[PDB]
């Protein structure tokens, strides 16, 4: 596999839609090379239990159908990993907390593709398999018929990534983009589409991209393959996220009268809206609300406008298919009274992110609080995030150096 | 108001559906009292943003529409306010753990009948107003038109409970039940629906069912209005309960080599399935895999029938919109040297229960980890819930009688 993410503070500082050449990159396999000259003529076939299966090629799909331009948030069910992989060491690339990018896909409607077929009324599935061939076999999954059909979930086949064609590690020519879902739905160099009355029998949709439940050991789940094989445990909807930016790693501030405004953004799954976030600079005893920008909002309110040839239809929806940015003040005598910074967030069904932390085989969906360390040197503060990308250098491996317990009560610092 | 709410133990023992004669109450005033031979000749009027505004009495509802059987678990917001109540007082009744109840529900679907009016492509709300007249005016209040249009979430305009004409203190002759939702937005004794392009403007929408921040405190939140005006702390989709039901609170149980099976229920919001319920004997620092029966399922197999002149329909749905119980049998002897019994529950969208209560004004939707200590006396062990309805007799009563600090990182237990 090849896995690729942008640098935390580059990602923040981009804004809300991610440059092309920083978005994240996550391939199990090797990449299917696809030459310009032939893209257009890339064919999906479409079968299954429908009425009418069919073929199409590209060039034919940006003709007969209605064709979208939406942001949306994209983000591998790693993120966050490498806070799992401190506790205790498991399979899989290490990621920080930038396994996430935010782009205008442009493309047509997944449910307009399936609903020419006339899928059948016993049908709840829609299997998609690539082109690709990894370590074992073509990668496939599936999602939902009922949430292909859904206008507020706006489920599409992209061709057009910030309006430029697919890049080949993007799953040029043509790929699916669920918002709300890990990535590892949105299947890249899309070849077929099977609608079906069960989930997908892939692999790749057993054997990863699953929470196992907690007490299940990496020995017991490679001993027992029906830990794999119960969808329970199958992620879809992604679960609630909310990452400190700033201050950055590593980063120095003089004390002094002044404010300072810790900064980040959120995510969230199934189009719920992240609806507070809150920070916490005594270890959770007291929170305080953070300023929320929903730059999704933006695209709802301008109504019908086009860009890239697609329809920008935000405007339909009441969904959140992309992440939020929050902001809050704090003087910087707080801060150095303090030893920790502690983000989280609470959806519009009032759930909210845990305490503690749920480690799991895949080390996948890890969402407990994101802590930011606050070291006092003097007059200045000094700050510590939880891991670095890539290199030591964060809270984790300072309490490691300590002989400290990172799941105890104060996350394995000294008292 | 008036409220009144099942022994736990009852609740439970009922099972998958509870009698009608043990449903929780929940009236903000008093209720309207219709006589059996005005039921059928009972009006509502569809109004606001619809092309086609129009009244229809009960009678030409049962018989114009399509007539529908759907069990479906209702929840007050409320329910588990007196955990809270015992860390902070505030107002409101203080619900136990048994503030649901879970029915067969006969009637229309809510969607057919605003469909008929042709709702504006404008529209993004349906308000539900009642015949009722409790201290501030009719109660009323909203729902999502989408949602209204949404098979998986099946809300029902419904006059049978169980089978029975609803009763009074159910919303005879016609409520609205809304799936998955707190039992605030399932209007009683229905009058009018209007459609709109925006939350409802009543009273009660504003004042009462919010989850407001934590930080808000019951001061700020009478002296600025404000805090009640913003749809990001109205609750609609429920959050994720698990509750313990065995052992029962006081209940003593002899040490042996005999297992005893720990047993409860769990409930979710917005359809959302329950994936794993697990239980910790040592404060959370393993767990174990508790065993899930989703009566609702049984349902969903069983295909078309019809039960009291509705089609059950289940089966044209994934969502889970009722309970469903746990067991886990563990050895008399574990349990022994154990100090407490906690259960939680992730759903299918890798969103877990906090360790952390979240306390606020309202002290609504109280979803913390359900905890049960465990008291060794001899040869023999008994067992204690949280708090008892109407009287004294659980933990917190102990842990408050004992000087503890139920907010700290040991339930306000002795180290
Ligand atoms: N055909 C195909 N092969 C893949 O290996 C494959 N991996 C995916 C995963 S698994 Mo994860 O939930 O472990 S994030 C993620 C992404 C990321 O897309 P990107 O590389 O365009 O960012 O595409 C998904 N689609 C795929 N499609
Ligand atoms: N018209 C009307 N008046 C009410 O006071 C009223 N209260 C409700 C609340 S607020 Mo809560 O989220 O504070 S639970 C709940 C229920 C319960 O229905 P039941 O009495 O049939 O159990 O109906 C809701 N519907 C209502 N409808
Ligand atoms: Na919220
Ligand atoms: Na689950």
């Amino acid at each position: 596999p090849f896995n690729s993410e942008p640098p935390l503070t580059k990602l923040y500082d981009s804004g809300f839609l991610t440059p092309v050449s920083l978005h994240f990159v996550r391939n199990h396999g090797p990449v299917p090379y696809v030459p310009d000259e032939n893209i257009l003529d890339w064919e999906v076939s479409i079968e299954g239990m429908v009425e009418t299966p069919y073929k199409i090629k590209l060039s034919d799909i940006m003709e007969q159908f209605d064709i979208y331009s939406t942001p949306v948030t994209m983000v591998c069910a790693g993120n966050r990993r490498k806070e799992q992989n401190m506790v205790k060491k498991g399979a899989g690339f290490n990621w920080g907390a930038a396994g996430t990018s935010t782009s205008l896909w442009t493309g047509c409607m997944l449910g307009d593709v399936i609903g020419k077929a006339r899928p059948s009324k016993r049908a709840r599935f829609v299997w998609m398999e690539g082109a690709d061939n990894p370590a074992n076999g073509a990668y496939g999954t599936c999602i939902r018929l009922s949430w292909c059909m859904d206008p507020e979930r706006c489920i599409m086949i992209a061709y057009q990534q910030n309006g430029e064609w697919l890049h080949p590690d993007h799953g040029k020519p043509l790929r699916v983009v669920i918002p709300g879902v890990i990535g590892g739905r949105s299947v890249k160099w899309l070849k077929k589409l099977v609608v079906s009355d069960r989930p997908s029998e892939n692999w790749y949709h057993y054997f990863d991209n699953r929470v196992l439940p907690t007490m299940v050991t990496p020995e017991m789940a490679k001993s027992d393959d029906r830990w794999w094989k119960d969808e329970r445990y199958a992620i879809y909807d992604l679960n609630l996220q909310t990452i400190i930016c700033k201050p950055e790693n590593q980063q120095v501030i003089k004390i002094s009268e002044d404010e300072y405004e810790i900064a980040g953004f959120g995510y969230n799954g199934g189009g719920v809206r992240i609806g507070r976030i809150e920070v916490s600079l005594d270890k959770g005893k007291s929170w305080k609300l953070a300023d929320i920008d929903y730059p999704e909002d933006r695209y709802r309110e301008a109504g019908y406008f086009r860009l890239f040839g697609g329809l920008v239809n935000v405007c339909d929806r009441m969904s959140c298919l992309c992440w939020c940015f929050w902001k809050l003040k704090v003087p910087l005598s707080e801060l150095a009274r303090s030893k920790d910074i502690l983000i989280r967030g609470m959806d519009e069904r009032m759930m909210v992110q845990p305490r503690t932390m749920y480690w799991n085989v895949t080390s996948m969906l890890n969402n407990w609080w994101y802590r930011v360390a606050i070291i006092r040197e003097g007059e200045s503060l000094r700050f510590e995030h939880p891991v670095v990308a890539n290199k030591p250098g964060g809270w984790m491996d300072r309490v490691k150096a300590e002989g400290g317990d990172i799941l105890d009560n104060n996350w394995g610092e000294v008292d």
